[PDB]
C-alpha cells in the first residue's frame, strides 16, 4: 500500500495468534508492544524516547503479521503507550519514505 | 526521493536561518526541535512517549524546507533528544510510506 500521513498510520498486527493495532513508526529503531506474553528467553533492554527511557523485554525471532505482511523478528515488550512497529520490522516488510 | 530504513531516515532541515540534521519520524504527530530562537508568539505544551512527557514551546506558522522542499506549520522547541520531524510537516512535502 501506499501509507499517506494525514493521520496516524495504524495498521493491524498479528502476534501470539492475537490482532492488535500498531503503529507504523520511521521514528522507532525497534519495535515495542505492550504488555503480552510471549515465548522463550527475554533479554534486557532499555529504549530512550521523547521523555526518557523504559526498560522492555527483549524476545528475539518472533512470528508477527504487519498489515498481512510476514515477518520474524525481534519484539521488545513494555511499557510503551501505544504498539510500535520500527525500523527493524518496516524493512522486513519491504517499506520505504517516498516523496 | 526514495529513503530506505535500514538506518535512521535523517535529512538536512532549514529552520529559522539555521541548518540541522532531522529525522523523518511517520511515529510523531508534531515536529519538535531542539532549542533555537523562533519568530513570533509561542504557547507551552506537553508532548510525550517513550519515557513519558516533556514541555515545549509552540510556534505556529513556521516556514521550513526539509531535504529541499518547502513547507509550513506548527513547529514545537524544547528539550528533544533527536529533532524530529513529525506528520504535521511530512504531509505537506508529500512523504508517503509505502510496502
Ligand atoms: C533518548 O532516546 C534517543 C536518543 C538518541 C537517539 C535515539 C533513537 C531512539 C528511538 O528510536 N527511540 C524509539 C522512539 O521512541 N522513537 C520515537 C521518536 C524519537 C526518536 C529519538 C528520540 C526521541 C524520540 C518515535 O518515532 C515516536 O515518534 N513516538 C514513539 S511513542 C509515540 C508514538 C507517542 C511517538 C512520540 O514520541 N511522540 C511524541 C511527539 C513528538 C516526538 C513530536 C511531536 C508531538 C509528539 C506527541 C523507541 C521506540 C521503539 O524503538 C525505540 O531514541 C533515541
Amino acid at each position: 500500500p501506499q501509507i499517506t500521513l494525514w493521520k496516524r498510520p495504524l495498521v493491524t498486527i498479528k502476534i501470539g495468534g492475537q490482532l492488535k493495532e500498531a503503529l507504523l513508526d520511521t521514528g522507532a529503531d525497534d519495535t515495542v508492544i505492550e504488555e503480552m506474553s510471549l515465548p522463550g528467553r527475554w533479554k534486557p533492554k532499555m529504549i530512550g524516547g521523547i521523555g526518557g527511557f523504559i526498560k522492555v523485554r527483549q524476545y528475539d525471532q518472533i512470528i508477527i503479521e504487519i498489515a498481512g505482511h510476514k515477518a520474524i523478528g525481534t519484539v521488545l515488550v513494555g511499557p510503551t503507550p501505544v504498539n510500535i512497529i520500527g525500523r527493524n520490522l518496516l524493512t522486513q516488510i519491504g517499506a520505504t519514505l517516498n516523496f
